[PDB]
């Protein structure tokens, strides 16, 4: 059956980008923090929570952050902190009823990194506490394996290739990376796929 019934009301799609350098930055610290709220039957976006977020140990981006993501220095400057875009997110998950104990839903992403190392690093860097609902998600990589019978080799753009899809805007956006998340969760529900927390 094509859009079968699904485990959550939404699934909450989520695609960091931090600051980085080559070699690796360290640490590095989160600057760009969408969600898009997808309807849990249809994978249609329908709310979308997106702000820059401005560094603190290592407050000017780097050449190679600025050319690999395109956030620019006036978009984090002004911007604030992670402590506090996490109180925003926690506003905006209530304004959306996603705190309802009865209205399920489950964090996307593509691959464990964000939620398994990225946000809980920092977090402990900053001694913050990490909301309860970013500890479970799913890696589309891994629902995409059983989706498909096989791995992807290179995340969202593999994704794409094998489902025929076309690229949503510019690879490395938080944004847009989302978008293909959630363009990518709409194609394997309509073969028939029901999602799965994979997380431990
Ligand atoms: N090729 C790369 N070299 C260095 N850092 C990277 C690279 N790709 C991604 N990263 C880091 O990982 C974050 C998340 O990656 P992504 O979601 O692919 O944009 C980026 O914002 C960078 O901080
Ligand atoms: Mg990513
Ligand atoms: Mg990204």
């Amino acid at each position: 059956m094509s859009f079968p019934p699904q485990r959550y009301h939404y699934f909450l799609v989520l695609d960091f980008e931090a600051t980085c350098d080559k070699p690796q930055i360290h640490p590095q610290e989160i600057i760009e923090f969408p969600i898009l709220k997808l309807n849990g039957r249809t994978m249609e976006i329908e709310s979308t929570f997106h702000m820059y977020v401005q560094p603190v140990v290592h407050p000017q981006l780097t050449p190679f952050c600025t050319e690999l993501t395109g956030i620019i220095q006036a978009m984090v400057d002004g911007q604030p902190s992670l402590q506090q875009v996490l109180e925003r997110v926690d506003e905006w998950m209530a304004k959306e009823g996603l705190l309802d104990p009865n209205v399920k839903s489950i964090f996307v992403t593509c691959g464990d990194w964000d939620l398994k190392v990225m946000l809980p690093g920092q977090c402990q860097y900053l001694g913050l506490p990490v909301a309860d609902y970013f500890k479970q998600w799913i890696n589309l990589k891994k629902a995409y394996s059983f989706a498909m019978g096989c791995w992807p080799k290179n995340g969202l753009l593999d994704m794409n290739k094998g489902l025929s899809l076309q690229h949503i805007g510019r690879p490395h956006s938080g944004i847009d990376d989302c978008k293909n998340i959630a363009n990518i969760m709409k194609t394997l529900a309509y073969r028939g796929f029901i999602f799965k927390q994979t997380s431990k």
